[PDB]
């Protein structure tokens, strides 16, 4: 169901690649599949992420770098290796906040 919609979701950019603030000062690219996780373990932790239940319940489109953002940040040393983590986490925030307006701005 909603956790049902976040699969769906997950699973159809699963190996669609995200780019993340790198340990030096450029981006690397990274997707679902590099976590090494099944998806239903994926799902479970993208449950934690502030919103993701709200929009999912509502078909919208998710935020999937966020999502993965933070999972990979959870769960992969080798993500954590490659990524500034605070920059991350503040990246995590931004995407929160662009898809949380988007839910209350004009269309």
């Amino acid at each position: 169901d909603i956790e049902g919609e976040v699969a769906h979701q997950v699973a159809e950019s699963f190996s669609k690649k995200y780019k993340f603030p790198s340990r030096s000062s450029g981006i690397f690219l990274w997707n679902f599949e590099q976590l090494k996780m099944n998806l239903d373990d994926i799902v479970k932790a993208a449950m934690n992420v502030p919103g993701v239940e709200r929009i999912a319940e509502k078909g919208g489109k998710l935020p999937l770098r966020c999502i993965l953002g933070f999972v990979a940040l959870d769960s992969s040393k080798r993500f954590r290796l490659l990524a500034d983590n605070d920059k991350v986490a503040r990246l995590i925030q931004e995407d929160i906040n662009s898809y949380m307006a988007r839910l209350e701005e004009a269309e």
